[PDB]
């Protein structure tokens, strides 16, 4: 009995994260291969820490604010922004979050896509 | 009321277009569309559960992309394939039809999943 919507996920060539908002600093608790493909990274390296760890010097703080705000909000967002490989590679991230609310209305996660969107803005 | 499923969230709450179907059922049928899909094609939920994908083809569409889809279904194989699709309204566009199928712990086949995107404007160069 395997999930079909887990397969979905894990099958897509969109890069996904989930995290936990109920864990201290609302940590990754699952990445897609998608997106271990993307930024370089091994699934032990970007689980239990938080997706902050793809910001670096070219980061404009205008969109990590906009972000920030939008998840204690606990509200959807796409943006744009700049964000790193673990090789050091700047690329542009098209990111879009989503809230996940129980029945009662109380956060359970967060889901998001990411998409490298270098060679289209570079146009 | 239960926890809710992060994964079924994930799908539901992406913009790229989705589908899962029923190999199990006859034809095939699609049992899941994400809104995406139905912002893509255009089609209200109830009017895409029950049918097999399908009817997304028309007049424009190869037969041999059709031909190819369907070999690779039938031995139960992904399959990464632009195709004519239209959308409800009658509007021709290229779908980049990425198809995968899902196994048991066993080895069995259990559903099919797709994504679907709209690559009119990268194909037309
Ligand atoms: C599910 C989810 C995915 C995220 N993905 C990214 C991402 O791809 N890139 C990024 O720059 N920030 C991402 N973030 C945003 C950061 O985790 C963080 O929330 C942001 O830096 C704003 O907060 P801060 O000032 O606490 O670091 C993501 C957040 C969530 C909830
Ligand atoms: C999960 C899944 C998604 C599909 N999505 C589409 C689609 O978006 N467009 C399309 O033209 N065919 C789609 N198909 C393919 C058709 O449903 C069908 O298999 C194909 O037309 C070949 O078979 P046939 O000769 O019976 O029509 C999908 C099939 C599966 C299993």
């Amino acid at each position: 009995a395997t999930d079909p919507f887990r397969a979905a996920v894990e099958f897509t060539l969109m890069p996904m994260l989930i995290t936990n908002p109920h864990l201290p600093d609302n940590p990754i608790v699952f990445a897609n291969p998608a997106f271990l493909k993307l930024t370089g990274y091994e699934a032990d390296e970007v689980m239990g820490r938080n997706s902050r760890f793809l910001q670096g010097h070219g980061t404009d703080p205008a969109h990590v604010r906009a972000i920030k705000s939008a998840i204690a909000a606990e509200k959807p967002i796409d943006i744009d922004i700049i964000n790193y490989k673990k090789s050091g590679e700047a690329f542009w991230n098209r990111l879009h979050i989503s809230p996940v609310h129980n029945a009662n209305g109380r956060l359970q996660h967060f889901v998001s896509s990411q998409l490298d969107v270098t060679l289209e803005l570079s146009r």
